[PDB]
């Protein structure tokens, strides 16, 4: 086979990423780099974030000039280009890594351990992500260089031996995917699962945890509701239809938080069906959105509903408004403090009557997204690499492996994009 | 030529210890500590692979006579083996890092993880990585004899799985295997601070007789706060005015701990007592220099005895009966029941996990030296000739079946 039909659009590219990304990152440098003010953690990494692609946008002409005519800039710069794009390709990914790491300290370990959180944002992060990709940046130091081939001058990286080519591009899959994709999906799986169970606490301080039938119907755990029947044999053969084995009334606090998880999901799926909590759980947090449950266990789904006023404020973001309204309400003298506690957590948004992750999670989301592509176009070229798909097709997906990988470029782009 | 006499040496050895041994490891808790439920999981893996081995030997001596499909389930058998039992040890410091670090945050979810995620991460995609040997390894019909290994299209597909073999093999569970260690070293000896916190006391400020700082550190023995603010300042390089931070006071805390260490694997009556006592153990003895000293904490020869002999309650006993506890009861009472129970109640076993990991990864250690070498002249880094390039093959060979001992190291461990 043979190695240009993108080759006059595909610059264009480039050049809307560096206009877009020099001017973007630019104010994002010019707003953080000199404030001192309202500063969560997550700033600061993003200001990493923001250095490393204003570094990268930069280097953009360049790729722009290399893809209409020639190169005129040399040795050096050939070299300083190709570090430039490994640094940024790295430490990017490992940012977010960082940010992800820093979401799991914030969700899970908030008070229980002190922060590590400091000496990542303040620290850690240079030697940990910046360093280690400065140094992988190495074998593109002194591989990559100027070719004369043709008058048409070409710089890019000249190794060996293929076998030196896959495992370097066996090693970008490893540092660039397969290790900071793992801490980010790890800490987006263990927060969730130990966020729903900031519920069973919120609950269990509200509603009450008992391990036997009480009453005023028959009772189980966190206000399960077995049966209205005038029956304690009934509510057994309840108890034992949804359990598993014959308990006969007593359950303990282990397989009471399975219990109490199903009938979270049961109100979760009601709230998703009910025209007007729907908009509105959609809208809230976390625990703003498990402040909204707490109602469901309490009031019921119709019960919720009702409140128009609070749940449009809670809606539009108008805290203090949906706050001072709730109050004014059946509910507020019928639980002076379950209300009080509730009203509180969706006036702050915090645990403080006993941190946002949501644009951390849009952030990656829209990483992943920029780069997913090229990951299907890589995978493909590596597929017929090996053998198993089949001159025409070979060409064609070399073409779009050119404008996947600089519409992935629109990363950089982002971070200040974020800002709306 | 003499690999047809060393080979089954080796394969002979490991057959009959890694038979009769896990074999026994199976049969004991066939029918509970959680730290042993993975080691039975290793016995399984391990036991799986000696059965294999005699097909080693025949076709190391001989001639492959067992056919096409015996010389895939050998490969899938083998395949299987690396990638459980170095991630069944990836789950061994991923349960003690919970044991030690969340001994209470995260209580049981070990539980599950050995019951249930066991199986969809170490049992599964291993048996599922167990396709590609499942597919190429096949029978060659050779001239004088009959070849059994994998044949792949080109030498991508090699250099694709024989990477991909040392990141899910070694790279991912070292990571996680190093990491674990990393914290768990952290936390143990974070523990001490919060032991001596409630001992010694934390403070910022300073004291007088003497001028303290931090957890009992002494400043100067000079009546002058000149010397011990320049103390101070010299102690963690920045400049003080007499304060400090309590983040900032652990570094000094873990250079008097790392410093009392020193003086004791320094001294003749202390270095066997501590060697011989666990993390939470360690540690009160540790607290006992801090009040005592050296010389005052080696007196206790009977004492010492008993502590480097197992026999708690024996010198719990013993150590009532001394000056040092009634003359400073409330301490005293402590740290003795510290050492009686050698748990942190006053205020989980790790050697074996770490003692199994080291000879896991020491046993493998030439294997990969080898392996090392023979990967550098494959990309060319390297350059003798082709003298030394078998010397390094004829190394591969013995290292790589020199290295089946980790099948044996688990039933051995038990001594
Ligand atoms: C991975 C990589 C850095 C490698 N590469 C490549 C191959 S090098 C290269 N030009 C540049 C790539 C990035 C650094 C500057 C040279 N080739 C030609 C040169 C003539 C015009 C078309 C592209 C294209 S896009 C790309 N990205
Ligand atoms: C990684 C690997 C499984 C690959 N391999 C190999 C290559 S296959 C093989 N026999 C067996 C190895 C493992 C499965 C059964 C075939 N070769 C020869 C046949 C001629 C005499 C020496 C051994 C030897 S030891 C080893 N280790």
């Amino acid at each position: 086979c043979f190695r240009n039909f993108n080759k006059i659009f595909l610059p264009t590219i480039y050049s809307i990423i560096f206009l877009t990304g020099i001017v973007g990152n630019g104010l994002v440098i010019l707003v953080m780099g000199y404030q001192k003010k309202l500063r969560s953690m997550t700033d600061k990494y993003r200001l990493h974030l923001s250095v490393a692609d204003l570094l990268f946008v930069i280097t953009l002409p360049f790729w722009a000039v290399d893809a209409v005519a020639n190169w005129y800039f040399g040795n050096f710069l050939c070299k300083a280009v190709h570090v430039i794009y490994t640094v940024n390709l790295y430490s990017s990914v490992w940012i977010l890594a960082f940010i992800s790491l820093d979401r799991y300290l914030a969700i899970v370990h908030a008070t229980n351990s002190q922060r590590p959180r400091k000496l990542l944002a303040e620290k850690v992060v240079y030697v940990g992500v910046w360093i280690p990709a400065l140094l992988l940046t190495i074998p593109d130091f002194i591989f990559a260089n100027v070719s004369e081939a043709d008058d048409r001058y070409i710089c890019d990286r000249f190794y060996p031996n293929d076998l030196w080519v896959v495992v370097f591009q066996f090693q970008h899959i490893m540092v660039g995917l397969i290790l900071p994709g793992i801490v980010i999906l790890s800490c987006y799986c263990i927060i969730i699962s130990k966020l729903s169970h900031n519920i069973f606490e919120m609950l269990r301080i509200d509603e009450g945890l008992r391990l036997k039938i009480y009453k005023g119907y028959y009772t189980i755990g966190i206000g399960h509701l077995l049966t209205k029947s005038p029956s304690l044999n009934a509510a057994k053969s309840e108890l034992d239809k949804a359990i598993g084995r014959n308990t006969n009334g007593v359950i303990t606090k282990d397989e009471a938080e399975k219990l109490f998880n199903q009938d979270v999901d049961a109100a979760v799926r009601g709230i998703l069906r009910n025209a007007k909590l729907k908009p509105v759980y959609d809208s809230l947090d976390a625990v703003r959105r498990a402040a909204l449950i707490n109602m469901v266990f309490q009031m019921g789904e119709t019960g919720v509903a009702g409140f128009t006023n609070s749940l449009r404020m809670l809606q539009q973001k108008r805290w203090d408004e949906a706050a001072v309204n709730l109050a004014k309400s059946r509910w507020y003298n019928q639980t002076p403090n379950r209300a009080k506690r509730v009203i509180t957590t969706f006036r702050t948004g915090t645990w403080d009557a006993y941190k946002a992750l949501k644009p951390t999670v849009i952030l990656i989301l829209a990483f992943f997204a920029c780069w997913l592509p090229y990951y299907i176009g890589i995978s493909i070229d590596s597929f017929i690499l090996l053998e198993i798909i089949k001159c025409e097709f070979e060409n064609t997906v070399h073409k779009w492996i050119s404008i996947t990988e600089a519409l992935a470029f629109f990363h950089c782009c982002l971070n200040p994009i974020l800002y709306a």
